[PDB]
């Protein structure tokens, strides 16, 4: 068994900012940190931080008066952010400036009336925090998941009309869903393509790359984590067996069974701590030692705000 690893795999510029942020506050101030929401979606960065002194609460009602809080990297709408300026706290923001821009692009669209579609997933924070940047009532913000709900979708002035996507989506889905929005609605505006992050275009174009060598395709990633999900759901897809684990505790060995060619990749917010143990629990299992594959360059980083120096 030949185990292959994705290139790129594993961390993105915004996940390295927002947990360096959240150290970065513990060591200057001292336990406890308020963080609001997972910092990220994993498990082991989040149980990393909580034992390291960071506290996660669902809302801002849960943190006390004179605490420092945190917004994870998800991002929050400007309710949330009002609902903790109005109670004297200390507030940094871990939004990942990726997610940030397209905040910038949504409230440019209330102020002046206009309406705006955002296409990603109900019930994700960073849908939550996007959607909750519109605020005027003379237009609207709406969600759509895939073509049938633009299908379905009526508008006040399809004449003035944006649209905005999740950092974290399918490239191909969200590829379908642009095509339905420009044949309904022929004068809509927006980004030339997606706002889907380059770290997720990066991730997936890597694990196609994968999953065409690779029998099966591990990808390291707590159950909460859209990008990684993308993932596996893309190895899938191509035919391939394909598992989204958080550590190399939950790999199966019926899943590499007799298996020639294994693949290991890991989404935005997975450590490669984790990875590292999930090849040495393959090495066990048969496999040799892990080979990357040739891959796209990333060379961006997002420093931590000064204050957090
Ligand atoms: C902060 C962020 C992405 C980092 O990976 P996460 O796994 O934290 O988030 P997602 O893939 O959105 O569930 C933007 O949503
Ligand atoms: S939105 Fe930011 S947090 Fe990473 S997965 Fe994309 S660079």
């Amino acid at each position: 068994m030949q185990i292959l690893l994705a290139n790129p795999r594993g961390f993105c510029a915004g996940v390295d900012r927002a947990i360096s942020i959240v150290e970065n506050a513990l060591a200057i101030y001292g336990a406890p940190i308020y963080v609001r929401h997972e910092v990220v979606h994993n498990r082991y960065v989040v149980d990393s931080l909580r034992e390291r002194g960071a506290i996660f609460i669902e809302q801002i009602s849960e943190v006390p008066d004179g605490a420092i809080l945190i917004f994870s990297a998800h991002g929050v709408s400007q309710a949330v952010r009002n609902e903790a300026k109005s109670r004297d706290l200390t507030v940094f923001d871990a939004t990942c400036p990726l997610v940030t821009k397209v905040h910038m692009e949504v409230a440019r669209a209330s102020r002046r009336g206009e309406e705006s579609i955002l296409i990603g997933h109900a019930g994700h924070p960073e849908v939550e925090g996007t959607m909750g940047q519109y605020s005027n009532p003379e237009g609207g913000m709406y969600l759509v998941e895939s073509p049938d709900d633009v299908w379905k979708l009526t508008v006040k002035n399809e004449e003035k009309l944006s649209f905005m996507t999740q950092c974290t989506l399918s490239v191909d889905d969200t590829s379908d869903v642009i095509d339905a929005l420009r044949k309904r609605f022929p004068k809509i505006v927006g980004p030339r393509k997606d706002d889907i992050c380059y770290a997720t275009t990066n991730r997936q174009e890597a694990v196609r790359a994968l999953a065409e060598q690779a029998e099966v395709v591990l990808v390291v990633g707590s159950k909460n984590s859209s990008n990684s999900n993308r993932l596996a759901e893309l190895a899938q897809r191509m035919g391939k067996r394909a598992f989204l684990i958080d550590d190399a505790k939950d790999i199966q060995e019926e899943w590499v069974k007799e298996v020639k060619c294994v693949g290991v990749t890991a989404g935005a917010s997975a450590p490669d701590i984790l990875v590292q143990n999930v090849v040495a629990r393959l090495q066990q299992l048969g496999g040799g030692e892990a080979i990357p594959l040739e891959g796209r360059e990333e060379n961006i980083v997002f420093e931590v705000p000064k204050e957090l120096r």
